[PDB]
């Protein structure tokens, strides 16, 4: 590589070598990619853990240049997950270190991709229990992150991964439609504002991926909310769960339930179901963006 890297920041990007995986225990399949965005070239990959022992994963690579800046963010955006060790939070397997260019960020591969798409798929047959369970898992992930003073900022069904055992992992690939009033007013985000977002996530779940507030100009959703509105109760959403969304949307940020109380309340509601209520999509929501 022809970039001066040690000009980086030892104390800033300290410990990228603490979670390093020797350029051997990992294998990349540059011919099969799954990531498409303004940035983010993710290909399927296999990394042999321990000494057996093949593990399927998603490798995060970067595009040559620019200077030491893009290299700094990419790495920093990887050390963000270093300590994130919770079954409902998307973790970092490691970062492989080779030269000649791009560095690698390795994530556990997720068979079912993102939550929103999984639920929108007409061939899937979720029950109220299934959907509430996904919501309970997200809450458990958030309770973990909140314990670590980590403010997500973009909690939403599109940012949650679903793995082969159907384990939801909170992740992150302006989302004003998921934002609390006070944050729409002052672009300041807190744990209490992630709760507002969680409520909206619960709604996406109960409607099976419908877009919230389809009719409103997206621009000012604030004037809309201030009129005294909230998302309507989805057909298959149990009354008690709807009372929870209404609590997550409390006008006073501090009156909102914490993620611990949410785990408690939702787990109760979840226990009452046996899996005998199938959830269908509302005709008026189908094909809506
Ligand atoms: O999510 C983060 C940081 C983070 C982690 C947890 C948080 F709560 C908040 C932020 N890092 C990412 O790089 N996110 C991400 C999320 C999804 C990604 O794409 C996949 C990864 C594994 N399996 C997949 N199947 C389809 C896409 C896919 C991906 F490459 C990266």
């Amino acid at each position: 590589v022809h970039i001066d890297l040690s000009a980086l920041n030892p104390e800033l990007v300290q410990a990228v070598q603490h979670v390093v995986i020797g350029p051997s225990s990992l294998i990349v399949h540059f011919n099969e990619v799954i990531g498409r965005g303004h940035f983010g070239c993710v290909y399927h990959g296999t990394l042999l853990d321990n000494d057996g022992k093949k593990i399927h994963c998603a490798v995060k690579s970067l595009n040559r240049i620019t200077d030491i800046g893009e290299v700094s963010q990419f790495l920093t955006e990887g050390i963000i997950m270093k300590d994130f060790s919770h079954p409902n939070v998307l973790s970092l397997l490691g970062i492989c270190l080779r030269s000649e260019g791009s560095p690698l960020v390795v994530l556990p591969y997720m068979k079912h991709g993102d939550l929103r798409n999984f639920i929108r798929n007409e061939t899937h047959n979720p029950t109220v229990k299934d959907l509430i369970g996904f919501g309970l898992q997200v809450a458990k992930g958030m309770k973990f992150l909140a314990s670590k003073k980590f403010v997500h900022r973009d909690l939403a069904a599109r940012n949650c991964m679903l793995d082969e055992k159907f384990t939801v992992k909170v992740a992150d690939f302006l989302p004003v439609k998921w934002m609390a009033l006070e944050s729409l007013q002052t672009q300041k985000f807190t744990t209490k504002s992630d709760v507002w977002s969680f409520g909206v996530l619960l709604w996406e779940l109960m409607t099976r991926g419908a877009p919230p507030y389809p009719d409103v100009n997206t621009f000012d959703i604030t004037v809309y909310l201030l009129q005294g509105r909230r998302l309507l109760q989805p057909e298959y959403c149990p009354d008690p769960l709807y009372e929870v969304m209404l609590k997550c949307w409390h006008p006073k940020a501090e009156m909102r339930p914490s993620f611990s109380e949410l785990v408690s309340r939702i787990s109760a509601i979840f226990s009452t179901f046996i899996g005998e209520h199938y959830v269908h999509v509302n005709a008026t929501y189908v094909n809506v963006k």
